[PDB]
């Protein structure tokens, strides 16, 4: 009946419990959802813990190398990390065959360099588990134990478990949402937007967070609180999580801190000097993935651009600042006008008639695509804000960027169709970009290569 910690966790409050990976814990109350009351069997300490940091003892989820429901693409990003020795692996659920699993392994070819090999694990009618029919096992852990000693047909002996980063807890702590202004300490100014500032800081003197401040008069706290309730329910690995808020003016917005900064700045400079097409297309794919979730949830971003995409380790990109723009009470901004309104990323029907939809976000994604292929160069280079809308209304569209493949420029043009409903979906954009360089995420090795 005991559980086991999958990761190390540091206590953030007076009532939660710290633990180290591998510690055995007794859930002495699970009547909650994301935060459970636990008791450490080794230390005797009690306290709340994030439910996504533990797994039932002896379960397959308890296995260090079992990544469960991770896609083939996501598993590849993790395995291809430069630090990973050859033979680094993970096991996950197969996407094409229900009930089946998959062993993904990192390999190096002197005529292909670093690469990932995928092997589908089928479970017979009897009960055996196998990659090759000439070798079956009664369990996934038995299989893994075998190939850790002998490659036996695999690209390399299983050597190291794929490392990963601690998952985000849902909320800063149990029941924390509308928090006291004094629970935060601002430490490093990260930037100054148009309606406030952003700082790297600390919550409760223990947790690293990002804090955005809104100048009084920007938007009504009441409307803000209603909208924050909606955004709070949006959870996806390619969306920056909203942690907590201080609803009274000056309004505070606490989200997860992205150390690598914005995509725009990462695009310009030295960080993006040797950035090649395959990298830029993968970042675009991640962005389309988060926006497809937004699409599935029937939500609307309203301010999509490279400045609003954040970067993390493993070239991870996350969609930020969604929903807020709609609350701005600024008179000029409300009329899609002013030096504060991002007209260069706005679809004509949104600017002209205020018709903001997932389709106008698709138009914005097309513009973002140009920043990604021009090292962050500003859209419509020779045009001033005040003349952009009239030009685009008459049919003007940016030409193919220098060095950008025409095929990608064609995608942008689809996103910029005059008819919003003729514009592609984010589901489509994600699939197109993920499979851009011949790779619809298929192909599994056969079995015995020698
Ligand atoms: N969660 C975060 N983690 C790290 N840095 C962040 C984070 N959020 C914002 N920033 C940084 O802060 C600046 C953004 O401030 P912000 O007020 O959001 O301006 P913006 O980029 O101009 N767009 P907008 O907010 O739509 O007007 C950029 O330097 C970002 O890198």
């Amino acid at each position: 009946t005991t559980f086991v910690a999958l990761y190390d966790y540091e206590s953030r409050t007076e009532t939660d419990l710290s633990f180290k990976k591998g510690e055995r814990l007794q859930i002495v109350n699970n009547t909650e959802g994301d935060w459970w009351l636990a008791h450490s069997l080794s230390t005797g300490q009690t306290g709340y813990i994030p439910s996504n940091y533990v797994a039932p003892s002896d379960s397959i989820q308890a296995e260090e190398w079992y990544f469960g429901k991770i896609t083939r693409r996501e598993s590849e990003r993790l395995l291809l990390n430069a630090e990973n020795p050859r033979g680094t692996f993970l096991v996950r659920e197969s996407e094409t065959t229900k009930g089946a699993y998959c062993l993904s392994v990192s390999d190096f070819d002197n005529a292909k360099g670093l690469n990932v090999k995928h092997y589908k694990i089928r479970k017979l009618d009897s009960g055996g588990f196998y990659i090759t029919s000439r070798t079956q096992f009664n369990s996934l852990q038995q299989l893994v134990a075998y190939y850790s000693k002998h490659a036996d047909g695999l690209c390399h002996r299983l050597t190291t478990v794929c490392p990963t980063s601690k998952p985000q807890t849902q909320g800063l702590a149990k029941d924390a949402w509308e928090i006291p202004r004094e629970s935060l300490r601002l430490e490093v100014k990260l930037g100054q937007g148009c309606f406030g500032e952003v700082w790297m800081g600390t919550w409760n003197g223990t947790t690293r967070v990002a804090i955005k401040t809104l100048k009084p008069g920007t938007m009504s706290p009441e409307a803000f609180l209603q909208e924050a309730q909606v955004m709070k329910k949006l959870r996806h690995e390619k969306l920056v999580q909203l942690y907590a808020v201080v609803s009274e003016e000056p309004i505070y917005i606490v989200t997860e801190y992205m150390s690598k900064g914005s995509l725009l700045d990462f695009l310009k400079g030295e960080t993006g000097k040797y950035l090649r097409l395959p990298q830029l297309v993968d970042m675009a794919a991640q962005i389309a993935s988060g926006m497809a979730y937004v699409e599935r949830m029937n939500y609307v971003h309203r301010d999509l651009r490279a400045a609003n995409i954040l970067v993390g380790e493993n070239l991870v990109c996350k969609v930020a600042d969604f929903g807020l723009a709609r609350l701005i009470e600024d008179n000029e901004y409300t009329a899609r006008q002013g030096a504060k309104f991002p007209i260069k990323w706005t679809a004509p029907e949104a600017a002209l008639y205020g018709r903001f939809t997932i389709k106008s976000d698709v138009w914005s994604f097309g513009i973002l695509l140009t920043e990604l292929t021009t090292k962050g160069r500003v859209p419509y280079p020779g045009m001033v804000n005040r003349e952009v809308l009239d030009q685009v209304e008459r049919g003007y569209r940016m030409p193919c960027p220098p060095e950008c493949p025409e095929s990608l420029h064609d995608l942008m043009c689809q996103c910029w169709r005059k008819e919003p409903e003729e514009r592609p979906t984010f589901e489509y954009l994600q699939a197109f970009l993920e499979d851009y360089f011949t790779s619809t995420e298929p192909q599994y090795q056969p079995g015995e290569n020698l």
